[PDB]
């Protein structure tokens, strides 16, 4: 291993790809260039908190295939991953500090058998070999395959995963993984979760007939046609902009159908993977403004079916909902035997 | 006052606001870290030339109701302000190099009515409890208020201000002042002045029915309709882009309607707010262009007005209009009782 | 907790001693300064691997008592301290990577008895109240005392130690250690061991009788007083400077007498704390020099004692020595019954 | 004025001598170079939290002649100097933050008679032609002279001055100047001072017979000869290390006899010049130490007078010296009608 | 290649050894380090203007067997070395920007008989096996030998050459050497010269029985021994320090007598080597300083020699003399047949 060698494999084969070589590198504060053809060309600007050389060795070993969405691993309370790196591309930096067999500045271990890795969740990867046997073995691990295991339950984990960075439901290539969890060498039977659906304000395309529905019709007559009437809609997912403070707005989608309609900007002062999202939202045709506005992207079929399994005969109270394993707190409060507002917190 | 507890409230609240409470901040290079869920998330990129954790505090205890747009300010002279920071967000930075009252790094003062305050012009915001008569009593200041001032005359301002660095016409929170000045103890009578309407080239939007007359109808058409033969609208509004040199194009309006149509590259080569903005401008289509072509926006009417208000009978003079309470000059050619360009400077 | 309630304590107290207050500070590159009546003064620059903001408040919070030299501790197998700081003044920089209830970036728990700490070899100072409890119930851990602990066999430790980065034998404060150590709960038996004497060459003291012959007596006369005829003392200790090579000089005060009489340039390449020291040596009077001289300081009695307990029937081979608690490894060279040379490695 | 022609002045003259040319400079992180026949050399390295190209002007024009130490401009409420910059050699970075007529970053004025200078107390120099005219119209003032200035009295200031950052006694260059100070206009009358002698550890000289007899004397036989029995010596000049906590020794000339003797480690904690210097103090001999350690550095005889008048009768009390024209407060300590201690604060 | 290769080499061999093996290494600013048992170690930190890790590899590389001052080479006129680095330790930088078969950032090409070396003067060592022959080919060379070189006559070199930094005349190793220059081609007869004797003010050594005189006698004994009167050597040589500018001193032997009586500051404000240096010098004892004062280390006797050589009938004159192998241009000033001042430019 070298960092030429790194160098090397990131102009020729795009990342590292164990090939034997090496390139002539310059490292100039927080950037690495190689000299190409008498020029310098950069390769990496490190905008992680790591060393600049130890950050783009990580990054050249960055895992190309389809992996889990960090925002599940972290849910699932993942600590390190076995021989690979998975790249968190929110942050543009590792999604774990340490690493098992990958670098010798970061690694912990070799192998994810030695005792130090004991205590960890560490993530294996049923589509690298060996790997399902080593969950067999670990005391602390999350297990991903694309197929069946041996004498496990599987929990199937979210239609979509992310591959270099794009986050699709993959048609040429599997993004649908069962999910298996081992504590303490026990295995876990994961809970009954819904799963956000990680999709962004710009390129938002619906997902169901109901999502179409709410895109397509108006206000007043998606909610006739479900018959949404008294859950508050019309504050929680389309907005309220008429005063100084934006009212509600908690749904991607409601976002988006605004968005599609009149710009605003949305403020991203935290700016990592979480199925909870808080943006700073200034809305650019009313400036209505609010400085903490929670988003969750739940499927809309999704969210209707968590808001019509609530007792809405309290004023104020803490619904919780099993999202992406994790269990997500909602802020639900009526009035009358209707919704006032619910929003994720 | 603490960084651990400017990033606490960054973290909760979008910005500082006043809340007890601290997290685990890094500093590397010019960047804030903050340590979420055992990884660092990015906070603030300093791209002041203010120390790191100095400009962080600054940002977090930025002004986010509406504010005037950093021009006005500029244009009536003032120094500094009263107990906020106005974020300048054309440059990434505050608008005024000290504070009164705010961070113990910059502070000149805690209250504006200290000796050291007096000469320097400060901004009062008739909005915050006791400002209005603060500036009764202060000797040299700016105050705006959303209304009357008990024997004062105000100057109603601009119908836009910015919100967040969203500068807009506000409909759920009001964004058009009252201005009022004064320069050693005495009450100024603020001039007769146009003001700039500060669109931009990607989403302009015309705001006159002369305005949306100069966007639909052809450029012999618009200006036959309104009379504006020998004015050299065709030079000084559309552009001329038949040579190498680009020439005129020096109303925001008019490079909309060419974008809009044909794309090209505006370098602003000096990015601050200001009333006229300077750029070095390439023609993607023909190849014509120029160095420094100066840009105001005004609006289309108010534009007519100006130039239809001078003499076209002398060679070459310069023209003083007052825009935005300062006197903006204008350089006025003519040949045969025709205008030949007309241009800020 | 506060990055400015730590440079009160710093400019007050000069570490940081618990106490309310707190001063501006700018932070620029990696040094934090302090605005003291109206000037920017540095309070601390950043020689270490962590963050500016980090290092700067494990620095104030350094131990400064007397404390274990950071030689033995690692000799020892210690990972981290009990509720301290022990800065490593040979690096600039913490001895240990992690803390445990020291600060909110580095802490891995706040108490040593959380379930992450006891694989680790915890240090424990019996000074501090509560300590020597905690390591009777630490799995993993050293343990120092003044003086006796009930039911526990010490292993006396150095008569020096560490104050503020001043290596001394104390007279008015207490530097000779009881040492314990545990693992995996069962206290061990420290093994019988020779210390080092971590004396400098600048200011090299003898402190036996036969360290004063050594520097008084010329080389034949002290070897024939002692009767070392034949341990090769002329070339170990004495140093040959006669070809391009430096020959020999493996022991602190054989460096002290040639520099006494003549200096000489030593290149410390690798420079941390440790128990044998490896020079890029350059003798200014002759040009004899080597890349890599091993250097140890022992007390002469005691090397005197080690070379005659040796074997020299055998060409070449490798001695082991217990020193600092552990193994140091010689290489022996004889001829004919006589030392050839004799290093450490 | 330009960044190359300083550096010209610099590498011809030593400084800025304003004699014309340029030569290339490179700027690469905090250092600047200039390329001297093919080869880089550095020519300033920023030690200051200026932008490097300033620092490196403002260090160019620093001004070299004897000028008086810093302490006694900061004592005197300086602000800022008339058209020179006072290099303050402790902290390596100009003494004042602004300047007048030297640096186009950091004029707030071209000549001091401007209004935005009225306010400051600026520091004339006499020596420069005009400057005592320009003292006489100041409204805020102090003025050094090497002589009489008509109509005014003089305060006679120290006979040492700083020459390039070497404070010194003239003996070819006069360093003894009267001193002046207006307030609004209005002359001040300077009060009655002792002033510090700007001594150094190392080469600390005595300056009196009383300091000869100090440093040739035993403890005893000193303090008999001047019959200072009952003044507590013992304990505040020479120092008590005999516990682990180091008792008094708050008089530079206590610390040199110590030192000449027995060295010990002074940490300089807050680096700058000021009449009393605060060290973290590690006596190699005996261990002991103390983490506030503060030091003045008065004439034996001068010190002697000040103790040998005051009362005695009380147990603790403030006392007020006049001293480098501030009033330096110290803590008396006394029991039984003898003292104890005896420290400034 | 490789940088972690090198850093295993500095590791294990003080520089390049060209051994196999890699350590792990983290770059952070300007600095390297490499991790040592759970720590970091600073290796190298990069004071040139070449990246980081550029500048470590060079200096990893750098010649470590005795080599030409880099004075010598530069008056040489040699503008590249053949397969090493000559690092020049007063720049801590490399004495020539680029290589030849050293590093591939630097390397100009791999061998110097490549045509893009042929018009550069290179340095080539006679040590080096075939080096030699490679000098009969080259065009433009520099050849350095030990012994005899057939068919070409030397020129021979000082005494003393730079070991690792260390000036000094070799005893164990040689540092004479002959010397030959090539020009197109064609061998050149290198001038009769002067050396200087690169000695420093703190250890200064005289190294004759006149320079012992100057050291011992005093100023009127020593010029009336050997006959000086009229030479001015009492401004000259023992320096003037009775007026505000500091007159002569010219000699590094007449600053070393003044200094080892009474030490004054040298600022030196261009860090090279070279035959000529300028010092910013001020004169602690009286005040006396001096802006630019050249000094030139000429053995005494050959001072002597050069100025009994010159005509001193006209009142000022360049006088010119080789040294070093380059001509030293001197100010000659005369008054009535003596000598006023003679200094070198
Ligand atoms: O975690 C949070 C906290 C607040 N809010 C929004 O901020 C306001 C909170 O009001 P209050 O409960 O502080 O009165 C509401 O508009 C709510 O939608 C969120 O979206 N998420
Ligand atoms: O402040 C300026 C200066 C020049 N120009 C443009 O640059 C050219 C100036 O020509 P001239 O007056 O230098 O000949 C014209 O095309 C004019 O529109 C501007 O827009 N603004
Ligand atoms: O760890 C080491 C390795 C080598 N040397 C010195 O370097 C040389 C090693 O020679 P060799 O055994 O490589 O032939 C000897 O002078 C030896 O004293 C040391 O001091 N320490
Ligand atoms: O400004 C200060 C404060 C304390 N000390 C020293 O620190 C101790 C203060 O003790 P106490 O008054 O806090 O008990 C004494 O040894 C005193 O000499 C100083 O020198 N200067
Ligand atoms: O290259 C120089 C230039 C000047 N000086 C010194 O500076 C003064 C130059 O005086 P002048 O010839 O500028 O009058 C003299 O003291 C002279 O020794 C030098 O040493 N070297």
């Amino acid at each position: 291993m070298s960092l030429e060698n790194v160098a090397f494999n990131v102009v020729n084969k795009g990342h590292f790809d164990g090939q034997q070589g090496e390139v002539p590198v310059s490292i100039i504060n927080n950037t690495v260039y190689t000299k190409v053809d008498g020029v310098d060309v950069e390769l990496f600007e490190n905008k992680t908190t790591l060393p600049v050389n130890v950050a783009f060795e990580l990054w050249a070993k960055r895992n190309i295939k389809p992996v889990p969405e960090v925002k599940i691993l972290n849910n699932l309370g993942v600590d390190i991953a076995a021989n690979t790196v998975i790249w968190d591309y929110k942050r543009d930096a590792p999604a774990h500090i340490s690493t098992i067999g990958v670098c010798s500045m970061t690694d912990i271990a070799k192998k994810p058998t030695e005792t130090i890795c004991a205590p960890l969740t560490v993530f294996f990867d049923g589509r690298v070999d060996g790997q399902v046997d080593l969950f067999r073995n670990a005391r602390n691990g999350v297990l991903i395959t694309e197929g069946s295991v041996k004498g496990l339950q599987p929990s199937v984990g979210p239609k979509q995963a992310s591959l270099n960075g794009v986050t699709l439901i993959g048609e040429a290539v599997k993004t649908q993984f069962n999910y298996y969890k081992k504590v303490d060498g026990v295995v876990q039977q994961l809970p009954e979760t819904y799963f956000t659906q990680s999709r962004n304000l710009q390129e938002f395309k619906p997902r169901s007939q109901m999502e179409i529905d709410f895109l397509e019709l108006a206000m007043d007559e998606f909610i006739e046609r479900y018959k949404l009437e008294g859950y508050a809609f019309e504050h929680i997912v389309y907005g309220d902009f008429s005063h100084s403070q934006l009212g509600g707005l908690h749904l991607l989608i409601g976002l988006a159908k605004r968005f599609k309609e009149s710009p605003f900007e949305l403020e991203d002062f935290i700016p990592m993977d979480s199925t909870v999202k808080n943006y700073f939202i200034t809305d650019a045709q009313t400036g209505s403004s609010k400085c903490v506005c929670s988003v969750i992207d739940l499927l809309l079929d999704d969210f209707v079916e968590i808001i019509k399994s609530q007792d809405l005969s309290v004023v104020s109270k803490v619904v919780k909902v099993t999202i992406d394993y994790t269990e997500i707190s909602f802020m639900l409060w009526c009035k009358d035997g209707h919704v006032e507002t619910f929003y994720p917190k």
